[PDB]
């Protein structure tokens, strides 16, 4: 959510940043429930100014021993109007909170203003794509001949967008995402987690998949025995868990920055998109990060250049994108993304998303830092390192041989029992 | 499903064997439907002879020039007996169907006769549990003590009965996972799987998770743009995938065994029970064995073999026990279950299942075997190897120190940067 304050004080500027990544706030709508919710807070004092003052009229009438009926009939009849008054307050309150809950981050001011995927900026880029003495073959192809990936095989257990992985490729994805949990574990200070992939209302609520993404989700039917609590979701990411980790609570700044990793199955309903491309189901390395106000553009660099050095290590170029204000996800106030070589496409990939998202998940889940004094919102970011079939899509066409052979990276040799190509 | 063969030919036997673990057979209400369905089968070939032979004669008064309407009407009246016949001989099929795959698997001879877990022998024991020269702590205590697990932080993300795990106690939980695949992968000949942790009516109907046991799953609420085909439930064992990547299949004898395992998360409802030891979400590295039926006998102790090299090379004391016939899981015929030492339970409890499911689900998912001559159904076995949450458990307390510390069992530290011990 924005801050309140700059929606009731600063809305035109609201309007203005908002209008530069495409969403049309509507002040007009906003303004009238904003007004006619302190009509109604006037409201609700008067009809209680009045209650108390004949309630106190009605005491000096049990004093002074006079008909004390009529004034009853006054108090009662005007404690009905109070009701009836925070009543409808209650429920413009609840109007104004839907609306905030609707409405993306605004974006940081050195943001490039475009409208989609071409009016993203390269910021820079790393390493050079491999000259081929062969014919390039894709990851499909080089799955299928090592008996690697069956697609048709997930077809028969669950549907499309699934993927069955076999052999020494099952053994490299599994390698993977070890690397890079002991990449960012044991050199770039984060703390592993094990956490649900499945997740409540509030914690959708709490990252931003709430209320408007429902239909990006996986949902799963309340259990029998657990009725009206286990309306769940399956996790879209790890940043889902991982950000809510800290949901209501008051941090020491001292114990600031908090720094998350964990490695999870994604599932995502894919609505709106007509090989191990864009699945229901895919593993990623998530990098959650909690940290003060004036830390989060650091921060941002720091857990881009975690994301990278998974790259580099691998061997695999890249280049590093900011999005334009039209291409951000809705809590983002900034985002790198960066985008793999992928040979057989004959272009860089998507691996990676890097974001800050400001103060916009710690006001919706209340997360809160202390000095050591007063109390607010701490900024929360997150950043893939890496989405693992992407990276293994990466790696087997990256290090193809001529031969069909699939060369191992030297960083994973160690992971997968020393062993230098998949095939024979 | 049971051969339909001893059911129609031998139902009292089968009903004697059914009756050892609990289950009456219907003998009565199955032989009814049974032989309404011989009767309708013979009336739809009187109403096909008649229709012919009515047909064959509006051909002779085609041919003589005849008044061909009455005969016209007397064929399309059989016509209609004829569908009506048939649809009530469908709708029979289906009844008696519906009512096979409710019916759970003939246990094994050697199975002893029982009705619950008290009636379960003990085959056999490894390892002595260690004597403790202080007050043993719960695997809670120790998870808290280190700052490796939070109940509340879960409840908080999704609910009860769900975890997070965190640090070295999460490390800890990864590194037995990749202990446990390599262990299997690289000595045991099981081929590593990457699967869904979604699947479809089929795989679970497959498996035998369906029709009897849907309350025991989480299901999924179809998506939007898959309306008719995304009726998924999450997996409760990697077995369901697994087993079923040979359905529909005719294997050639000499490809058999198929020897699979896997790593995957677990979901169960646990509906019906009122720290980490009976969750909705459970990771665990499961095995499965596709055979030919010569053969399941042997590969049962294999398979279990397979388990327990898991504790025999973590130093975990367990017991082998052989479940009684009111004991054993739906699909089983056979079963051996390993239960670990818990030291702060005075006890063991159970670490893995290995069952051999027979021909039960290889009937059910069609899947066979040919010489590089004629078919015949494999067998499956499928056991684990083992549940990871249980297997921490099991070393946290086993390895517990009397200052609180967490000896890393030998076996894991090249799984955990060498480390010899959680916390300080
Ligand atoms: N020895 C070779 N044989 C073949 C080849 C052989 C038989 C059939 N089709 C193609 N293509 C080669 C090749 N050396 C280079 N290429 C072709 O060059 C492309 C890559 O070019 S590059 O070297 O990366 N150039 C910068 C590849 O994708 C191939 O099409
Ligand atoms: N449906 C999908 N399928 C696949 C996929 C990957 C490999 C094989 N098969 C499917 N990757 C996806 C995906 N949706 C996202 N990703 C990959 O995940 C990366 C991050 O996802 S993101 O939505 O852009 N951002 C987040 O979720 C944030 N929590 C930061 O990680 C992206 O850069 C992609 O590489
Ligand atoms: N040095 C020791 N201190 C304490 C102890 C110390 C302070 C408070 N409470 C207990 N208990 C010990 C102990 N040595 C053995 N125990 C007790 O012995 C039990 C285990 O017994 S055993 O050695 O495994 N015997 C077979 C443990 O569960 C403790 O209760
Ligand atoms: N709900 C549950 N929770 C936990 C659990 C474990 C650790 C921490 N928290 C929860 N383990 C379960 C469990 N249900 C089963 N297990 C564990 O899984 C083992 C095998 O499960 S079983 O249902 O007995 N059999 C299968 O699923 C077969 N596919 C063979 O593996 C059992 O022996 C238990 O140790
Ligand atoms: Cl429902
Ligand atoms: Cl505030
Ligand atoms: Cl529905
Ligand atoms: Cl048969």
């Amino acid at each position: 959510m924005l801050d309140p304050n700059l929606l009731r004080n600063e809305p035109d500027a609201v309007a203005e940043k908002l209008a530069r990544r495409g969403f049309k706030l509507d002040v007009d709508k906003l303004g009238a429930l904003e007004e006619r919710r302190k009509v109604l807070q006037v409201k609700t004092e008067n009809l209680q100014a009045e209650r108390n003052s004949r309630s106190k009229s009605i005491g000096q009438a049990k004093a002074r021993g006079e008909d004390i009926e009529p004034l009853r009939l006054e108090v009662n009849k005007l404690g009905e109007e109070l009701d009836a008054a925070k009543a409808e307050l209650d429920a413009l309150q609840a109007e104004i909170r839907d609306i905030a809950l609707t409405i993306p981050n605004l974006p940081a001011d050195e943001v490039p203003v475009g409208k989609d995927e071409n009016d993203n900026v390269e910021v820079s880029r790393w390493g050079t794509p491999r000259e081929f003495d062969f014919e390039v073959r894709d990851h499909v192809t080089l799955g299928e001949m090592h008996s690697g990936l069956d697609f048709a095989a997930a077809v028969k257990l669950t549907g499309s967008r699934f993927v069955v992985m076999k052999g020494q490729i099952a053994r490299m994805h599994r390698a993977l995402s070890q690397f890079m949990l002991d990449l960012h574990t044991e050199q770039h200070g984060y703390s592993e987690n094990y956490v649900p992939y499945l997740v409540n209302q509030d914690t959708l609520y709490g990252t931003g998949q709430l209320p408007k993404f429902a239909g990006d989700l996986f949902h799963t039917r309340p259990l029998e025995e657990e009725a009206d609590t286990s309306n769940y979701a399956l996790i879209p990411t790890a940043e889902v868990p991982l950000t809510n980790l800290v949901r209501g609570e008051i941090i020491d700044e001292d114990d600031l920055p908090i720094k998350m990793t964990a490695h999870t199955p994604c599932f995502r309903s894919e609505a709106g998109s007509y090989g191990l491309i864009r699945m229901h189901q895919f593993d990623k390395v998530e990098m959650v990060q909690i940290v003060r106000p004036e830390d989060s553009m650091a921060a941002l660099e720091e857990m881009t250049g975690h994301a990278e050095k998974v790259l580099q290590l691998l061997g695999l170029p890249y280049r590093k994108i900011i999005l334009c204000t039209g291409d951000m996800g809705f809590g983002a106030c900034k985002t790198y993304d960066l985008e793999v070589w992928i040979p057989a496409q004959n272009t860089y990939r998507e691996i990676s998303s890097c974001s800050n998202v400001w103060d916009f998940q710690a006001r919706r889940m209340q997360a809160r830092c202390r000095s050591k004094k007063k109390t607010r919102l701490v900024h929360t970011l997150n950043g893939s390192g890496l989405a693992v079939g992407r990276t293994l899509v990466a790696v087997m066409e990256n290090y193809q041989q001529a031969d069909g052979r699939i060369e191992v990276p030297e960083v994973l040799r160690p992971y997968m029992n020393g062993l230098e190509y998949i095939g024979e």
